[PDB]
């Protein structure tokens, strides 16, 4: 156990708080529910109702409204080639990218199935700029990991977070029916920490150094009782 923490409230999402956590290294945190972000996963998206989500949860494939990623000049869903993933699958996309890669890339983006990664509410970033640092805690399961900020949501909904995150948090990763409502996820971001895309390996080193010095999975624990 570790001492409680002085909390100082900066934001609210659907009924969820977010408070600034006093002290440094400068941090904010919430407690909320867990909404699969399949996007950037290269399997989400096909044809057909043939990714790992309802295609229709990335807008109309014919031409309409898609949101699910990169699009033609005639607005279908970019497929994936020969040397992608998964070819004949659709584009998804994240708004956090690596701009070694072009915008019809699947590599561009962040891979929902292996990176874990946190979605924050459109309009509420609270400072935190894509590719920051994040540790992220489930208190039913006592499982953890260390994420960095990848997608951006609607607004008006707060906690959600990739497939990989899902499966470190012990919360069921399917697109189509996991996840959950319950408010049993505990998001601490470290607003400022990276602001650009980078290696996996170095973003992981720069959570674990943050962490370390913010007092660790420890104090996180207690903070968790206070929200």
């Amino acid at each position: 156990g570790s001492h409680m923490s002085e909390l100082s409230e900066i934001d609210s999402v659907a009924g969820v708080t977010i408070y600034s956590v006093d002290g440094e290294p400068k941090s904010f945190v919430y407690k909320a529910g867990f909404a699969i972000d399949a996007d950037g996963a290269p399997n989400a998206y096909a044809p057909n109702n043939g990714g790992t989500d309802f295609t229709a949860n990335g807008g109309d494939d014919q031409g309409g409204d898609w949101w699910g990623g990169p699009v033609d000049a005639e607005g279908y869903p970019i497929k994936q080639k020969i040397f992608d993933p998964f070819p004949g699958y659709y584009v998804s996309a994240t708004a956090h990218f690596n701009p070694a890669y072009s915008e019809d890339s699947p590599y561009r983006y962040i891979d929902s199935n292996s990176i874990p990664f946190i979605v924050l509410p459109g309009n509420h970033s609270n400072g935190a700029k894509l590719g920051d640092v994040a540790l992220v805690y489930n208190e039913k399961t006592g499982d953890n990991c260390y994420a960095i900020y990848g997608d951006v949501g609607p607004s008006s909904k707060i906690g959600e977070g990739s497939v990989r995150l899902a499966q470190a948090l012990k919360i069921d990763d399917n697109p189509k029916a996991g996840g959950t409502e319950s408010r049993i996820v505990v998001t601490l971001v470290f607003p400022g920490s990276v602001g650009k895309w980078e290696t996996p390996k170095r973003w992981f080193s720069h959570a674990n150094q943050l962490t370390k010095a913010w007092g660790g999975l420890s104090r996180l624990k207690t903070l968790s009782d206070q929200l």
